[PDB]
């Protein structure tokens, strides 16, 4: 397990905190990070991030062993069955109907992690001479950057800027991207919901994080950091030192 924190806030213009997300253990003390933004576009965004936490949290916790090679399949396969049940969940509930959530997460090793994501919450690696982010957005701007239809500026001022393409809950399949990034010669990783990114450039959060400073004293530098940028979203990220 690595030394992690878990940082959240509700930010200025939100109603609610539709953000999710914490630090599990299971029966070894294997250690899983999770991260879900919940859609402020469509209706009960907290209950379907506090939903996959819920249900990652409880599966987890009931794991003896979880090796490296047995990672991904698991991820993936838990993965499906939560959004599976989220998306039957929603549809069975009026109030629900249209809820989903980002996910992104994390199974911890000695020098490597495994990464699951659906959305555009995020996951980097970060040392002293680099920030590497692990995830690719599913989101319409990134689309739209891929395809060559707009620069990556614009999509900051684009206005469907906000909408994402792949998301826990609104159909009953669903295909996370898998990722395995081996830990040696870094110093950090971030797992965050875009609240965090939208508003604050890679470069900025490289430079806080290289000075000296515990993961509490970087961690609230960082989300003041976030809220100096006006972001007009709830700002969430785990921060894990790498070790
Ligand atoms: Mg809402
Ligand atoms: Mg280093
Ligand atoms: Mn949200
Ligand atoms: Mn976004
Ligand atoms: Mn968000
Ligand atoms: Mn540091």
């Amino acid at each position: 397990h690595m030394e992690a924190q878990f940082f959240t806030d509700t930010g200025q213009h939100r109603d609610k905190n539709e953000d999710a997300g914490g630090i599990f253990y299971n029966q070894t003390n294997q250690q899983l990070l999770v991260l879900c933004d919940g859609m402020g576009g469509h209706k009960a965004g907290e209950v379907a991030s506090k939903f996959v936490t819920d249900e990652l949290k409880s599966r987890f916790e009931a794991e003896n062993l979880i090796e490296q090679h047995q990672a991904e399949n698991w991820l993936r396969n838990n993965i499906k069955d939560i959004n599976f049940q989220l998306y039957h969940y929603a549809q069975e509930n009026a109030e629900y109907k249209g809820m989903g959530t980002t996910c992104v997460c994390a199974l911890v090793f000695e020098k490597s992690v495994v990464i699951a994501n659906v959305g555009d919450s995020r996951a980097y690696v970060i040392n002293s001479r680099q920030i590497e982010q692990i995830t690719s957005d599913h989101s319409f701007v990134n689309h739209l950057v891929l395809t060559g239809q707009i620069t990556p500026e614009e999509a900051f001022t684009h206005p469907q800027r906000n909408i994402i393409t792949k998301v826990m809950g609104t159909d009953k399949r669903v295909s996370p991207d898998l990722f395995i990034k081996r830990l040696n010669f870094y110093d950090y990783l971030l797992l965050n919901s875009d609240g965090l990114t939208d508003y604050v450039k890679d470069n900025e959060i490289k430079r806080l994080l290289v000075k000296e400073g515990t993961i509490e004293d970087h961690g609230d530098q960082l989300m003041q950091l976030a809220l100096d940028n006006h972001s007009k979203d709830n700002v969430t990220f785990i921060l894990a030192a790498i070790e």
